[PDB]
């Protein structure tokens, strides 16, 4: 039995550091897990302004926003009000890379509020690269692969981040889900997600993200 | 001009997690920088008993500890007192992956002794794996090498960690060594490496360390 419901609030917390600098960013926002959609408003205070691309800690900051088709079981709505945390590895073309992961959970108050303790390192980013020069525009719309594992969820997807200069810089995404208690586990699936920061401030210490994730089965068979 | 002297002590604070689980561990010891070894008396203060193989931390707890040939440029011992800070991806075969940092520097207070800020985090360790099932015997050893890549130096080392089943379980080093004040770079070179855990308690909450590490260039080119 689910007990998501359509509006529900998001409270995260955030504590890092990328080569060595710390930081700390809290934020609250709100989604639609059943149309896979969110907003988050991010602000940094510990750590400002940040001497890295903003865009590198975005991903970090829920697969329960996702929709979901009746046919493909959903591995995160079944997990609350417990909830699942996640692991993963992003890695850079150029050899930066990060690791997060994120424990969630609902609040036990009938709040509809889902909680995120997140813990986000990067290092060895080149004092010239993309992420250390902040010369980053987005990251392009991608799909992610998921699969189960050893009794656990794992998601993988090719990202990519569009540069100023024009032309990208790839990073490869390994994510492990992990349920806090036993769910109905997915077939292989995809699931789209399109995500960008919808408003900033100068140095990015006030930040607002927007994300649209939908499942599916892939292309069908037959043409048409 | 080198501030270092061949008796010197070492005190390390170590924050981390690894698959989430947090913890906190300290330590004190000494070296010998001009012998290349040294030794460090290790004691977690949180999140004990780890539920993972102590032996991938042992690598987070100084290059300075490293006997270096005449002719070979030593970045590290030149960096002091001001010192260094490294980073470093260890990417084990099964997709376990840990990242590391250290801030390194000297007392001001003449006691020959470096501080050391350590924080480690670890993800994508399969359950069953050798790591969260603590089936490691020890780190076999290793030859480093060294090359200079915009400025600053580069490490990368393939590590193996020998198990208990027999065979082992391999892992590609990648560090940064970042000197906190211009200091002299060196050539291409090489640093041999044997580490191990020379005493522990029952659940790894004390462990005890040895290194010994010598630089050198390769094998002459002729027989
Ligand atoms: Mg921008
Ligand atoms: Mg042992
Ligand atoms: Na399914
Ligand atoms: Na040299």
């Amino acid at each position: 039995v689910s007990v998501i419901t359509s509006e529900m609030k998001i409270e995260v917390r955030m504590e890092g550091a990328v080569n060595g600098h710390k930081f700390v960013i809290t934020g609250k926002g709100s989604g639609q897990p059943f149309e896979g959609i969110q907003n988050v408003d991010l602000t940094v205070i510990e750590g400002g302004p940040l001497p890295f691309a903003f865009d590198i800690l975005t991903t970090a900051f829920n697969r329960v926003f996702v929709k979901y088709p009746e046919e493909i079981v959903d591995y995160f709505k079944q997990s609350f009000p417990e909830g699942y945390s996640w692991e993963r590895s992003m890695s850079y073309e150029d050899g930066g890379i990060c690791l997060a992961t994120n424990n969630i959970t609902m609040k036990k108050d009938g709040s509809n509020c889902f909680v995120n303790e997140i813990r986000f390192d990067g290092v060895n980013f080149p004092a010239n690269g993309p992420v250390m020069q902040r010369k980053t525009v987005k990251w392009e719309s991608s799909t992610e692969k998921m699969y189960v594992r050893d009794g656990v969820l794992k998601g993988d997807v090719n990202m990519a981040l569009l540069l100023q200069g024009g032309g990208h810089y790839r990073c490869d995404f390994r994510t492990t889900y992990k349920a806090k208690k036993v769910v109905q586990l997915p077939d292989y699936h995809f699931v789209d997600h399109l995500m960008e920061i919808t408003s900033h401030d100068k140095d990015y210490n006030k930040v607002k993200l927007y994300e649209h994730a939908k499942a599916h089965s892939g292309l069908p068979r037959l043409a048409k």
